């Protein structure tokens, strides 16, 4: 409604904020690789691994951006990959939480991003592309809606973030360019600007750098509407000890959450994430969260 404690209850913090404001505008925490929870094995983990709990811990804990990897199985499935891994995870598993989520929390909506993750199987009848959406993308939970996404046009439904080409249905955010490891900017829609600052594989000093950086712009340029603002804090650089995902997160997350939380922005943009929990001490997510009181 009319408060700022209802941004302090994560599965329901996209109640108080106004059906009028675009996506966009909206300040959302993500998870990066969000279907490598089920990874138990070491010589894995170590690699692949970016998140520890589930989907639903994931959005009861604020979460509703989540980036999605796919393979197509030769049973015409779109199935959950980290590079060549098979995560044990499938696409069907993910949009029925989803669902879940959205039903007993409807004042919520999720953002989808989908991305082939590996060379298709052999007996792939059709394309990945159009396997999802004859098969998945029809369902009605699915945004078929276009643009500049208000908040109002997406509470309940899955606002689908394409990232991958070749696609024949309308709904949600149309694939742009999207270079491979940087911060760069492009055009979306008809109406919008996307600044994503994907650079993972880098240093962690500049690393740091680029997310205060890229930050720093969206909190300038608070009032612009139609300018997507993606903020990647993940570190994929393997390494494997003490250099995996998990190293790097345990400085990062609590280092951005006090960026935010100092600087008092009115906008602080997409931040996706690894390692969502409780154990990081200043908890970034929430902060992103937080950060959206202006909205209210």
């Amino acid at each position: 409604a009319s408060s700022v404690n209802e941004l302090e209850n994560w599965s329901k913090w996209m109640q108080p904020i106004p059906d009028s404001i675009p996506l966009a505008r909206i300040s959302i925490p993500g998870t990066l690789d969000s279907g490598t929870f089920k990874l138990q094995n070491p010589i894995k983990q170590v690699w692949g691994m970016t998140q520890e709990y589930d989907f639903r811990y994931q959005m009861d804990h604020g979460a509703r951006i989540f980036d999605i990897r796919g393979r197509l199985t030769d049973d015409n499935t779109i199935v959950l990959h980290h590079g060549p891994l098979y995560l044990y995870v499938t696409l069907h598993e993910f949009i029925n939480e989803a669902k879940q989520f959205l039903k007993d929390n409807p004042s919520e909506t999720i953002i989808m991003s989908l991305k082939k993750e590996y060379e298709d199987m052999k007996g792939a009848e059709d394309s990945f592309s159009s396997t999802f959406e004859k098969k998945y993308f029809v369902d009605p939970i699915f945004l078929k809606t276009e643009g500049n996404i208000k908040l109002g046009d997406a509470r309940g439904k899955i606002v689908l973030l394409k990232r991958y080409s070749g696609s024949n249905e309308p709904g949600g955010y149309n694939n742009f360019y999207w270079p491979d490891n940087e911060t760069f900017t492009t055009t979306v829609n008809q109406n919008a600007n996307v600044t994503v600052q994907d650079k993972y594989k880098v240093s962690y000093d500049e690393k740091v750098k680029s997310i205060k950086d890229t930050m720093d712009e969206t909190m300038n340029n608070s009032e612009d509407l139609n300018h997507l603002y993606i903020n990647f804090t993940s570190l994929s650089s393997g390494g494997t000890a003490w250099n995996s995902p998990y190293y790097y997160a345990s400085y990062i997350n609590p280092e951005i959450a006090n960026y935010i939380k100092q600087k008092n922005p009115a906008r602080v943009g997409w931040v996706i994430q690894d390692y969502i929990n409780e154990k990081w001490s200043p908890l970034l997510y929430q902060e992103v969260i937080r950060a959206n009181k202006s909205l209210i």
